[PDB]
């Protein structure tokens, strides 16, 4: 269906789309993270978003603009020579919203599941198209510039090895409490671009901007994320603090903004809250 | 996920199954209608089994016995060199029954909905494994014999033209109000067999005894079926009149039963009307 969502497990309990990932993947096979492999906190929101579209049938006109909110990771997929499954659920509220889940059942006792993250979803009408001002960003991100090996470099130091695919990131412009970055998609990725919406290797690389505020960085909690254009013409990255006052080494909350070339901001989060690996 | 129910597309509104039939199919290629490509009445049961089943997810122990109910027959599906595709939808009743239709989208006009096929489904336990009586059914049904090639020749003077596959029936026993048939798969459709639960080759083939009475005849309805053991082992089928005395050249209700080699009830039907081709 979706390479990250395979197939459509449905039954009158509850509306399912599982998916079964043995490594071969690109997104599985260049984001290695404590040496263990492991499924970007980015991937998670691709499945809640397609699970959401499929999740609704044909439908006349009406809005198209997906909103995924209070967003959370507990347990990151650990993909060790063994080919794991998992399920993506998802309920919908009287009200109108939707919950989701992204679970997994373990190959030793499968009456158990394990749940990797949650949130909720909601259909929301598209806002005005905001246009970020790229020329007056980098004018105060001018005060210290990155380099693309350099950044990428960095996280080697962490073993956060990031591979081929996930090496999107580009030129990197530091303002005080501004954050901007060029990125662009990796040419082994080339022809996969119009299977997603929400690209990984643009979006992480996006992620891997925010912790340049500066122990391996995992992402925690989103409490709101909206999607308007597809991620693939975008290749702008822009991170900023959220209006929350709370940084530290532990709790950090932000407001991230991609952009297309031109500047049309295409997904847009806010309140992201990333925490540290133990 | 089954050769007559090939994905799941289910929503929030809906619990669907989708299936494709360009034409290529053993029950698509070896069963034709008054020159159309038709597919056959016993196919929808097997939808309607297979959809079940897979509606209902993991579950402890519990009772497997699928009893298919009040089922009616509206429009065939005609095949003429173009893919259909086939939706089977399933709604569950508060109660705890669960109806079906069988239904397609046409490609002249994808905002309107035909319905083939309806009927309740109802899970149910095993009642006793009735066993007939193999020996002393065809005491009683020696009056009259028929072979075969008699018998499928007889049908291409209706213009039924039954192909390789549909070549299910063997011997056939005839006696007061008795029907017995000596039915086996054929050869063409030799590992084809564990992909079925009600293998349409034996199943129409015991649909086509019960025209025996004697315009093309046609299922109409049938209002009660039962399934206990999977519809391969079984090469014996029994037809006889249900206690109605409803009997006439368009309307006729029988009870249809195949069995074992053993002569073990593996389906069971009763109430099933036919209905002349207009
Ligand atoms: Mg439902």
């Amino acid at each position: 269906i979706h390479p990250m969502l395979h197939q459509n497990t449905s039954t009158f309990s509850e509306q399912r789309f599982s998916s079964t990932f043995t490594g071969e993947e690109f997104f599985l096979a260049d984001h290695v993270v404590k040496g263990q492999r492991v499924l970007p906190g980015v991937a998670y929101l691709e499945m809640a978003r397609s699970a959401m579209e499929h999740a609704v049938g044909e439908d006349v006109h009406g809005n198209t603009s997906m909103k995924l909110q209070n967003v959370i990771w507990a347990r990151p997929i650990v993909v060790g020579d063994q080919p794991v499954r998992v399920h993506t659920g998802l309920v919908l509220e009287e009200d109108g919203e939707v919950s989701y889940q992204i679970y997994s059942e373990a190959e030793g006792s499968d009456a158990e599941i394990v749940v990797h993250s949650q949130g909720n979803a909601v259909l929301t009408p598209r806002s005005e198209l905001h246009m970020l001002d790229l020329p007056v960003l980098q004018e105060q991100c001018s005060e210290q510039v990155i380099s693309s090996e350099e950044f990428y470099e960095f996280f080697s130091a962490i073993q956060i090895d990031y591979g081929s695919g996930h090496k999107g990131i580009d030129k990197v412009y530091v303002g005080p409490g501004q954050v901007l970055a060029k990125l662009i998609l990796p040419l082994s990725v080339t022809g996969s671009v119009d299977q997603f919406v929400l690209h990984p290797s643009l979006m992480d690389s996006a992620l891997q901007a925010s912790v340049e505020l500066t122990k391996p960085v995992m992402p925690f909690a989103l409490e709101e994320m909206e999607i308007i254009r597809p991620c693939t013409s975008e290749m702008w990255a822009y991170v900023r603090y959220s209006d929350g006052s709370q940084a530290g080494n532990k709790v950090e909350k932000y407001d991230i903004d991609l952009c297309d070339d031109i500047g049309t901001i295409c997904v847009r989060m806010k309140g992201f809250t990333s925490r540290v690996l133990e």
